[PDB]
């Protein structure tokens, strides 16, 4: 899976992955980093700032990193219209947040 | 990969896939259908309406099916602000279009 949609979360150790060799992981040291074949190409730089962190994408578009005590360790603070959004790790290696919802098949949830 | 971003396309035979057992395929008969373990749970119902079809998600949010002669076989007609959008096949089995872009890492393209 290379997407995380509102209001889902990426708990400690969880990651999104897409070809050719990309992995976006929520590490145990609270550092949210993007790997390219073993090379860190991007990171929230919050390594060591918390324990049991999770990356939550809220329904308003705000992407937040919370520690085990629910403290806001990091956030893009891009919260707007209360709807549904998605975090996408792309094959072009860019990680993007899109929203709100424009259309759906209704085949889910 | 379980995502298709503007203005990319899913040519004949191509598909998105996500767990547990979901596959969104652009078939050769031009029918755009969602499969759940081999069971069709959703479709554009355009099977047999064209040849060499492709599913294109434009930068304005409009998702269109074109035959080999560029004829508009099907469309969600959800075109709005010219930006960048994404079509996501979700683990909850719903297929959603999100946009515009809210944030990106800049780690790509």
């Amino acid at each position: 899976v290379n997407s995380l949609s509102s209001p889902n979360s990426l708990f400690t150790g969880h990651s999104l992955e897409v070809g050719p060799s990309y992995r976006l992981i929520m590490q145990g040291d609270c550092n949210f980093v993007l790997y390219d074949s073993g090379k860190p190409v991007w990171a929230s730089n919050t390594g060591g700032l918390g324990s049991g962190c999770r990356l939550t994408l809220h329904n308003n578009g705000n992407l937040v990193i919370y520690d085990q005590s629910n403290r806001v360790i990091w956030q893009t603070k891009t919260n707007g219209k209360e709807d549904h959004y998605v975090l996408v790790l792309q094959q072009d290696r860019n990680v993007v947040i899109y929203g709100p919802v424009v259309w759906a098949t209704g085949s889910g949830p």
